[PDB]
């Protein structure tokens, strides 16, 4: 089970939802499926960049893996 | 008895329904069929998260606890 | 007499009706019994929380109490 | 001489009927008079509410007053 | 002591500041001394009128009262 | 003094303006000049049509007279 | 011991200060004087009103007390 | 597979967006399409001068390269 | 062994600094002692308040300890 | 083409931008034009005095030509 | 052979150092010995965190190993 | 023939010598065999370094060659 806690545009507080997959295999469109967004959203995640330190990539490949940031999956739209 | 506060998506001002139920067995079930809603609605509910603070989390399966928030259970739906 | 005045869905304006019983033992049941409405509505109050403010609490107990928000039984249909 | 307009339900047009009293002694049981309705009917007027404005009252009581919103009964059936 | 509440455009829950003249002869210049505001804003505030019920008028002489709604100055911003 | 109620869109209560031309010679551009719309509005003003009763009509040109309905100036926005 | 939690102007995580004296008698000014603010600030506190709920009231007497909302001094600045 | 880690006007965290081509023919053009922004924004991209050191050199014209600094396509926004 | 990172006001990178006593027992005199600061700053550290989430309280005694907000304290300068 | 690399007041890694026209006849309204400014902005210019070495100089004529220091149009705005 | 490229309080350009030891085993005070700083200055290092990204960490003891940030150790004084 | 402008520590004045030598195979010790300073001075050197850009690297080694910053050896002292 993850939390993956995500945000939107303009509201202040962060969302989360029950993910029945653990963090291993969990892709973007497992997480896209359970929101019913209408229209094409931009999927950022919290990810450690190498180089630059947090970075929150656009993920829009239903095949990638989400960033497991320290096992907490936290996220963006919009 | 728990007085479960909800919102909804564009009206301003929150709601209140009493829930003769205590606040140690409460479900989504339970509030979900006091409200008769007509479509499947994002039943959001505030939660405290040990990482960011005050989250709103979905809860779909029927069988989850509610997260009364300091006793009082705070809602949102769409 | 204490003059409940309620709401409806969509229509903008508000109705009015005069009860022949005071503030202090108006009912669910006095309310709606003058109304005729055809069907089970949800009949919201305005009331006052500690907690959130002004709120609209779905009464269904014919023995529960009309909250009198500020000596003016402020209601909702639908 | 009072030209108490009043509406109905479903038809989007105003009738007008004319009640010989003046504007300072008319009831619900004169205006009830010369409508011939079948049962008994909504009798709502369109009064002026210190808390919220324009409200709809219903008036089942033929001792009351009609509310002479601005010197001219707007009503409602139904 | 009056206790004027005053919205703003955006932002949700309302405000409230106190003005050190009683409610019979408090103006717009009082309430535009403890605001402070930063560019020129549009002061509506929420009267009764007889012929729609409650509106919102703007007021912009500072010298000009302000309409006591049941013993309340409710105001807006912008 | 003319009292010119205007609505907006999606807001449910009117709006009020003073303005310091009295009813006989108000024109358009003179309530543009105190409302500072951010774009080209939609100025529905409430006339009385003499084959289809009220009827909501919109004024662009900024010198045409405004259509007082029984000595109240009635408008509309957007 | 107070915890009297208080905001900015734009930042969104919010702030806490322990006050050496109890919920009884704390003041403004003493509130006041353990943040040492550059400028005179706008000192908004979480109140709630009898007629509109929730309201954040501006505070500028040095000696007037902190409204506890719920047993929690919320406030906001600028 | 080239990962472009840009920034905005205002926000402290970078972003970054998974290009699937590589380091030798990627333009400015294949960057903006990937990103949907709504109107003209300033792609800066960060660059090694030979006289100043680096420099975030403004990109408009989609036939340019991007500069791979370090193999690393450091931008910014607005 | 304690990463006590920590903010100042206008530098946007973090600091670390190590500190000799275990996270246990870490006040925040042991944490000005490796600093020097220039003179009386303001030290908040992130801290989770149990009705508004994430909050980053003031602590001015240097015998009192310092909130291990996920094992790692957070905090900042002026 | 001329790389002209610019400053601005508090940012510490300067622009760069290309400019199509050649280094004889590069203007400061052309400088201007791709810069989308939002206010009237300092225009320094590095340029060699024969009487003090490096200088700064302000340009604001449009018709003005860039000082082509060692042919790299060094400037600085704000 | 090692190219510690550090910095200063006030001066923006920044410096370089070739450490005759290679990157394995380069410590503080190794760095510490081909400055000769004339007083005990703060040696803030550029390391990667795994919960914040790039942080400047103080390293005091001089057997301490200095964090090689992608291959280049990054740091700064006072 | 090589221009080697240097600095020294408070003079804003940069000096400049002659070296006998070309800009191919110029040394420290070279460069160090002209000035005759009284003491064992810092000799750092303007280069570019592929990560940073522009750097002050101290030089010790007396056959060490000299960074020939766009062919002009730029020097500092001190």
């Amino acid at each position: 089970e993850t939390k993956v806690i995500y945000h939107l545009d303009e509201e202040e507080t962060p969302y989360l939802v029950k993910i029945p997959v653990p963090a291993e295999r969990i892709t973007l469109g497992d997480f896209k499926s359970v929101l019913q967004r209408p229209a094409g959203a931009k999927y950022f995640f919290k990810s450690m960049d190498q180089d630059f330190g947090v970075v929150k990539e656009e993920i829009s490949d239903d095949n990638a893996r989400l960033p497991c940031f320290n096992g907490r999956v936290v996220s963006w739209l919009v």
